[PDB]
């Protein structure tokens, strides 16, 4: 039968027993059964290179394409594997041909992943101004209605400047901070307004239900290596059949390109020589998660609940609060943010008008001068690795540090309590000016 | 004591199937057992400490592999980075070039260019909406070095005669099919004289021939470490002199290092371009070390494989009674791969007839002729036979009505392997003369 969750499940993984993994959402990790699968695929590749790599690669790709589309509840003709989420997002933006009038505009939110945000910048530079972009600022904790309204005002405002809102990139779950984004509402608005919905669901498969069919996005990308126990360097790229014709070239351009099984699926089979073993392990990771663990829903059910209750314990230990809106829809994933018990001094260049609640929440804590914010930020990162042998990413949002913790099926309440007590003393030492 | 002798005794150090004969190392390469173990050690370290290792040890390990490969190529370390493969870095060059506003820029390339790279030109023309064009330069092999230089000098001229401007030339170090050493020293020099960006595709390069980077001084060069440098698949070194690093505006794909308009920003840009297993990149310093301490260094490795390619190639040509692909100057087989014609002719195609050299018509009289339509049928048949029954693999170039089989020598091969290749290809070719491919 299935195995119980918690620290006993560390038996199945290959983490350092001295190292606490509180940040699975960044790079992921794989259990011992999947690494051996990974290395098994390599031995076959090095045993007879041309026979295996030329003819067994498409068979092993389609076995994982079938398993992942199955689990996503979508046709197999619509899923394909790319290197990673940054690669997939780049594949969408680099392939779109923009209107000849030059009125097209890319809409995005300021919680966009750094790599994604800078891809929009370069594409605008590369196409030399035939497409532009407008940034939608977000204040967190964000109410879902405020996010969708800020998107509607961006659509309305863009048209008042003579611009055409052409494409919108929507997170499933944002990176920093790790919050569930109301992507269903934003994608639906994109359809009504005829906007290409480029759903960046890197924090997606294996953690939250993507609801691909009912949402019907134009493009979706998601990192299997982030929450599906898939070896590093694997993202599932979803393109409906109606849109596969605009993905004209892969990244990079390879043999499958035709100058002007489907041709769309075949073009991604060989895109330059790479170790494709992480792709082949998708079918095993899915089968391992269903047989060894209780299944996909049981995995997500535990991680989300542990993120709530575990995050609330870190907040009690710190005397602060988790990051959540009035409807409790931000912590609908496996990650949770907790505010740290201090505050940064005001930036005279870009001062943030603090909200009355955010100011009473500052309640006379220790204040780090803004000139020392980056210095203390580096210190907390190094100390968490060198002294506590863990790693906690922190979002600097409105002169506060929001530490993001990632729950997993091999963690339990004791880990988040250790995380709370660790962060507690770490901030006590930040309060004493130890970062200098 | 001393280094290890070459030949089949060296297979103890590799992880090939003993029932499989790897006569085609040039396609995907392979790694020794010591390098595979290093690949898994980097893999083990990443899973033990995802964030601490991948965030902070990746800079260090990339820099050790950058210094190792830069010293091997005798190149400043500030001018080398690592990309995914040869196809990836050729795209990196062609997609960052800002073409001139009027639209006369054209990309020069030869028709023996690698298939992915030529189509990369076709897509860049499409994505840039016709402001850049291409001009294919046909080549006939056996090609003389003077004739290649002549075709390039006359293609530059026909361009400007049409009011066009040669902007960039895709130049091979060693071409894929047929596996042949290309006179890149002269074509790169002519690109400097004619103000043409030299984009060198040296995928067949590192670990096999002397790239002579400092001397020929190219604008951009790529080379597959995983092809001939015993590096795990998914690795290729990207050489750009710092005079041209500003031209690479964004990596492929675009990531944190891009900036809109100690370690240089160019070098920093290629460290994190998306979540990937970087174990192949880290092994570059381990492969170069292994090749030095165990095999005796690049120059002993390279010249053995080039010597074996000639002698073993003429054995296959002798066993089959044909010939090898070589020019009058003996400059085509200046690498580790050799092309030997198979003993039969393809019927002429009325859709594009091959008017052949007098000497070319004398080399095929008496040979069994296969009709042109059945050519692709027997081509697919020979591939399946050499794998399912002879348990090997040999790629074949179709060029002017004769198949040239491309063999790949390597430190773990010797003369008995090429004798087996010739013996295997006669059994194969005698069976296509009897029409077995039906």
């Amino acid at each position: 039968g299935p195995l119980p969750f918690g620290n006993s499940l560390l038996k199945e993984f290959v983490l350092d027993p001295a190292y606490r993994n509180l940040n699975h959402g960044s790079f992921g990790t794989i259990p011992s059964a999947i690494q051996q699968k990974l290395r098994s695929y390599q031995t076959a590749a090095e045993a007879r290179p041309c026979p295996f790599l030329r003819y067994q690669t498409p068979v092993l790709l389609d076995e994982s394409r079938a398993a992942v589309a199955n689990l996503l509840k979508v046709p197999v003709e619509t899923v394909v594997f790319v290197a990673n989420a940054t690669m997939g997002v780049n594949t969408v933006l680099r392939n779109i041909v923009w209107s000849a009038d030059g009125k097209d505009e890319i809409l995005y939110f300021d919680t966009i992943f750094g790599a994604c945000g800078k891809t929009i910048d370069y594409v605008i530079e590369d196409k030399r101004g035939i497409v532009s972009s407008r940034c939608i600022p977000l204040i967190y904790p964000a109410e879902d209605d405020d996010v969708v309204a800020a998107f509607r005002d961006a659509i309305k405002k863009s048209r008042e400047e003579g611009k055409r809102p052409r494409l919108a990139v929507i997170d499933v779950v944002s990176s920093m901070p790790g919050v569930r984004f109301p992507f269903e509402d934003i994608v639906k608005i994109c359809k009504e307004e005829e906007i290409i919905s480029c759903v960046d669901g890197a924090q997606g498969i294996g953690m939250v239900d993507l609801k691909i069919t009912e949402t019907d996005p134009d493009f979706l990308i998601s990192n299997c290596h982030k929450w599906l126990f898939t070896p590093r360097g694997c993202a599932v790229f979803y393109v409906p059949v109606r849109n596969q014709h605009l993905i004209r070239s892969t990244l990079p351009t390879s043999h499958g390109f035709v100058p002007q099984k489907s041709a769309f699926v075949s073009n991604f089979e060989f895109v330059g020589t790479v170790d494709n073993s992480p792709f082949f392990c998708v079918k095993d990771a899915i089968k391992w998660r269903e047989e060894v663990l209780g299944g996909e829903e049981r995995i997500m059910e535990y991680m989300t609940k542990l993120a709530r209750e575990g995050g609330q314990k870190v907040a009690e230990i710190l005397g602060t609060r988790v990051l959540e809106n009035s409807t409790g829809t931000l912590i609908r994933c496996a990650m949770v943010n907790i505010a740290l018990p201090f505050v940064v001094g005001e930036d005279p260049k870009a001062p943030v008008k603090l909200t009355e609640k955010e100011e009473k929440d500052v309640e006379g804590l220790y204040e780090i001068p803004h000139e020392e914010a980056n210095m203390a930020f580096k210190w907390m990162y190094n100390v968490l690795q060198d002294e506590f042998n863990t790693f906690v990413p922190m979002t600097f949002h409105r002169r506060r540090f929001w530490a993001r913790l990632s729950a997993q099926v091999y963690l339990e309440m004791s880990d988040f309590e250790w995380a709370g007590k660790t962060l507690k003393e770490l901030c006590e030492r930040v309060a004493k000016g130890e970062y200098k």
